[PDB]
């Protein structure tokens, strides 16, 4: 009811997505993903049965920690709506097919899901069965898509049952692609890639951006993903706080189980040595804001706001110090 | 005594054109376990790695047992074929002092795991039946990263661990090395690490004592990358009745996931109809297409080490052609 009221914003960037979480009985995933798909129409576009929908999405939501700080639901709806939010960008209108769009949308809920809430260097310094079974390559988001792909196969699960076998195929090699690009290892590369894309730019006269082939145009859901798993930075700071809390509390508590191991302590994850405020101020210098700078031209003037809150965001953690 | 036959067989194994299926018959089916630890010993392995001889055995029979004794081609045989070419290929005078003992021990390794626990059908099968493999692998490099992980595991059986005596540092270098070998021996891969192999030859460099210089990571393992693919790809160069055989037990593996597909009403792959099969114009494109392109292009690298086996691959394209 307050709920109902609270989703009103799912198109606005600062959705209040602690609170929906908290009025949903912890099911943030389940209701924005069922809210941007009502507001979307794609249980009609492509036959997915509501009730099949709802069951898709309670258990993938249930195979995320929920004693995991940062990635979790939270993180998974938040990524999700952020995700909703700029494929309606004006410079973007209708550049992508309904396909498309459902893949990047069901890429960011399960981008994360089954975060054991320590980093690929852990899993690989500590001889995982994670990192054993991907050979230490992108091994948290090679399962992610496992784990997100076969909840499918769960009774009542398949929301793609009514897609056509090439529409499933095409849709699986999108979600894949996007999702292996959250892997922060990749970022410099994305980045490198999204900026060529800038600078040999084409527009229609409305606005709408052009893009011909499939390689750019992955390219450009691959960096949509990426900014809105980096995007707590833009957010509202009350927002953006919180998030904060939450990503320090989980490298703590992996730099605790680093240092009952023996094992060195990873960057920012020692409780004792911490400067969480000029990490992030680097944080923003040096990842976010070139990403969110890059995008921005990308879809020059839709993406303002956004980058404006980001630079209040920054002088303000600076100020803390 | 067939040990004293099996024995005199594997005096052959600096050989290209080793008898590796009689080895395989005269072991008692262990041509993986009994090459693997010929090689190690003609290369004192056991020696500069600390390896237990008994943990070396062990560990060659578990990896050995996960090859498929019911699949064709895809087997253990296939395995110890490799294990040998590569370290033919490794004592090539082009190579001589190139590569360290680490990256020797991590070559043999990653030939002698490259294929473990292959299940007979090929990546697009496994993509296509929506199997568990490839909905754990996201239908990329699905049974190479699926060898590696297996060929890792085992290691930690009971008094398997072939590495307990390596450095850290020793560990993880062999690691990241024989990963990125078994991951170039993907067929989807062939054509860009053949192209890269190009530009390496059009810019070698070699050194005043006429070896192959190789000054970072890069040029490295893209040459041992591509030395282990040769060998997985070696079959058409052995003498004739080697190469017969092979082709033998490949179509029968192809045939073999053909019926699967006609069951199944998918559309039969290339070359998997055994009512539909033109065996020897496929051997004759595969050479044409895959095999002479890449080890012409091996042979330029180490130019004239490898002469001879270009000739008989050569000769053996030319009889396959006559058959036609
Ligand atoms: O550190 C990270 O490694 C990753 C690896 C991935 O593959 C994906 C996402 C992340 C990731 C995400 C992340 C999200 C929010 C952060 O701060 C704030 F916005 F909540 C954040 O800050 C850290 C990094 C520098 C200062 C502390 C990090
Ligand atoms: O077909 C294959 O797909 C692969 C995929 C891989 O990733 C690695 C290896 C192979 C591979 C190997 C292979 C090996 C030997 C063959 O012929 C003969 F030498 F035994 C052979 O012939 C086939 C293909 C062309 C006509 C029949 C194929
Ligand atoms: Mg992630
Ligand atoms: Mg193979
Ligand atoms: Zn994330
Ligand atoms: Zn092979």
């Amino acid at each position: 009811d307050v709920l109902a009221k609270e989703l009103e914003d799912v198109n606005k960037w600062g959705l209040h997505v602690f609170r929906i979480a908290e009025l949903s009985g912890n099911r943030p995933l389940t209701v924005i993903m069922h809210t941007i798909f009502q507001e979307r129409d794609l249980l009609k576009t492509f036959k997915i049965p509501v009730d099949t929908l709802i069951t898709y999405l309670m258990t993938l939501e249930d195979h995320y920690h929920a004693d995991v700080a940062y990635h979790n639901n939270i993180h998974a709806a938040d990524v999700v709506q952020s995700t909703h939010v700029l494929l309606s960008t004006p410079a973007l209108e209708a550049v992508f097919t309904d396909l498309e769009i459902l893949a990047a949308i069901f890429a960011s809920a399960i981008h994360d899901v089954d975060h054991p809430g320590v980093s690929n260097q852990f899993l690989i310094n500590t001889n995982s069965e994670l990192a054993l079974m991907y050979n230490d390559s992108s091994v948290l988001e090679n399962h992610h898509l496992a784990v997100g792909f076969k909840l499918l196969q769960e009774e009542n699960c398949d929301i793609f049952q009514n897609l056509t076998k090439k529409q499933r195929q095409s849709l699986r090699k999108m979600v894949i692609d996007i999702v292996l690009a959250t892997d922060m290892s990749k970022h410099m590369n994305l980045l490198a890639d999204l900026k060529t894309m800038v600078e040999t730019k084409k527009v229609t006269s409305s606005g709408v951006l052009l893009l011909d082939n499939y390689s750019d145009r992955i390219q450009v859901l691959q960096n949509m993903v990426h900014c809105a798993d980096l995007s707590n930075p833009t957010k509202p700071l009350q927002l953006y706080r919180q998030w904060t809390d939450r990503i320090m509390e989980e490298f703590f508590r992996q730099g605790d189980r680093e240092r009952e191991r023996g094992m060195e302590i990873s960057p920012m994850c020692d409780k004792h040595n911490a400067s969480v405020e000029k990490s992030q101020v680097g944080f923003i210098d040096y990842i976010v804001h070139p990403l969110w700078e890059t995008w921005a031209d990308l879809v020059h003037p839709d993406a303002q706001d956004i980058l404006d809150t980001l630079e209040d965001n920054r002088e303000w953690y600076q100020s803390t110090i």
